[PDB]
Order: C-alpha cells, then sequence, then structure tokens
C-alpha cells in the first residue's frame, strides 16, 4: 500500500494508520540549542562482536540486513535503556541528491542518508510482542554526509546489484556492523516511534552526534535500488525518508556537554 510516491506518501499514511499523527512519532528534528546535557544517562554500550548477519533483502522500501537474533550476540545496552536489546536488522534511508535523505534533522539539517539499527528488548521474547510495548525497541540511527568513502559499507553497497528490485534476497553472511559506526558515541536520545508503518510508539531512539561519510559511489549506487518488483517499470529507491514529526510533549536528551 503505503510508499513514498505522490500519491502514497507519508502525508498519506495517517488514513491506513491513524497513528501517524500520534504524540510520539518520529523522527523528530534536534534543536541543539534546546537539548539538554542529562548527567544521569548511564555510559551506551555497543556489543557487536559476536554479531551474526544472515540476509540482505529489499522489502520495496529500503533493504534490510538481517541478523541471528535467536541468542545474545549483538546488543546495545546501556545510554538511556534499561536491560538488553538485540540487533535484528538494520537499513538506511536516503535521497535522490545529497541534499535530502534523513529523517532525523540537526537545527533543520538534512543529511544525505540515516542508518537504522534496530534492536528490541529481550524482555519482552520476540521483535513481535516488543513492539507492542512503549520500551520495546531500541533504535541507534547514524547520519550519512557525502565525502570520503565508509570502507565497512563497501560490501553492502556491492551486493545491491544482487537485490535490485523488490523481493530479492541475498546471502549476507559475515558482515560485521562495527564498520558502519563513527569514531565518537556522543548522541541525543527520545521516546519516539517507527518511522514506517505500522508507526508504533515502542521506540527508544538513539541518535549518534557525529555523522558518518561514504563516497559518492556508495550512495549513488543505492539510488540504482529500485522500489518495484522485477519485470515492473521502474521506480528508483530515492526519497525513502519520513519528514520530521512533530514534538510534541518531549524532551531530547544529550548524553555530551
Ligand atoms: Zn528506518
Amino acid at each position: 500500500h503505503w510508499g513514498y510516491g505522490k500519491h502514497n506518501g507519508p502525508e498519506h499514511w495517517h488514513k491506513d494508520f491513524p497513528i501517524a499523527k500520534g504524540e510520539r512519532q518520529s523522527p523528530v528534528d534536534i534543536d541543539t540549542h534546546t537539548a539538554k546535557y542529562d548527567p544521569s544517562l548511564k555510559p551506551l554500550s555497543v556489543s557487536y562482536d559476536q554479531a551474526t548477519s544472515l540476509r540482505i533483502l529489499n522489502n520495496g522500501h529500503a533493504f534490510n540486513v538481517e541478523f541471528d537474533d535467536s541468542q545474545d550476540k549483538a546488543v546495545l545496552k546501556g545510554g538511556p535503556l534499561d536491560g538488553t536489546y538485540r540487533l535484528i536488522q538494520f537499513h538506511f534511508h536516503w535521497g535522490s541528491l545529497d541534499g535530502q535523505g534523513s529523517e532525523h534533522t540537526v537545527d533543520k539539517k538534512k543529511y544525505a542518508a540515516e542508518l537504522h539499527l534496530v534492536h528490541w528488548n529481550t524482555k519482552y521474547g520476540d521483535f513481535g510482542k516488543a513492539v507492542q510495548q512503549p520500551d520495546g525497541l531500541a533504535v541507534l540511527g547514524i547520519f550519512l554526509k557525502v565525502g570520503s568513502a565508509k570502507p565497512g559499507l563497501q560490501k553492502v553497497v556491492d551486493v545491491l546489484d544482487s537485490i535490485k528490485t523488490k523481493g530479492k534476497s541475498a546471502d549476507f553472511t559475515n558482515f560485521d556492523p562495527r564498520g558502519l559506526l563513527p569514531e565518537s558515541l556522543d548522541y541525543w536520545t527520545y521516546p519516539g516511534s517507527l518511522t514506517t508503518p505500522p508507526l508504533l510508539e515502542c521506540v527508544t531512539w538513539i541518535v549518534l552526534k557525529e555523522p558518518i561519510s561514504v563516497s559518492s559511489e556508495q550512495v549513488l549506487k543505492f539510488r540504482k535500488l529500485n522500489f518495484n518488483g522485477e519485470g515492473e517499470p521502474e521506480e528508483l529507491m530515492v526519497d525513502n525518508w519520513r519528514p520530521a514529526q512533530p514534538l510534541k510533549n518531549r524532551q531530547i536528551k544529550a548524553s555530551f556537554k
């Protein structure tokens, strides 16, 4: 149904998913002049040494790099979080041009793309149970700007030809998500939602302050993916981002001074 076209884009989602107009929707604009340092946040802990990637899938909206989440292999803990959150997948949002593509914004600045590492709270047993809880998910968001290449992204870029169209997948084992992280783990955090239907308000967002750089050639390969299925008219997979939503009765907290 839903997508990012003219006729089915974000501004339409509310008809089928009324929480689209909810109290804790994502993404948001992060105003660096109102987010406040919070000395209570605990250090953040990204433990990806035992991550087992399995497959990469074009779902018609983005591509997901999927992990084995049936044990505590790759987990996020610390920061704002209580307990342990297991990595299930990562995906990106990106633009048709370098001046747009991110979902979150920083002082209204749009980055070229945004990476989402999605993790679910083990206290709820499965992903599908977790998304029904306000503290069910933790999403680590990382901005991408265009400049030098990101070596740890190339293995992703190089498999994209094999998943050009909706419904295609490829084996994608032994990929190390640590190669997608910036140097610093300074972050902003707030409570919000999934940014695609069903838009559930189940996410603790953790948005890193430092972007990673990718090359123009890397991003150009993202933009050659298709929203459509095999043999259908080509619709390039670009501009698969939701714009900023109202902050409402939320505060964005900073991990850093
Ligand atoms: Zn996302």
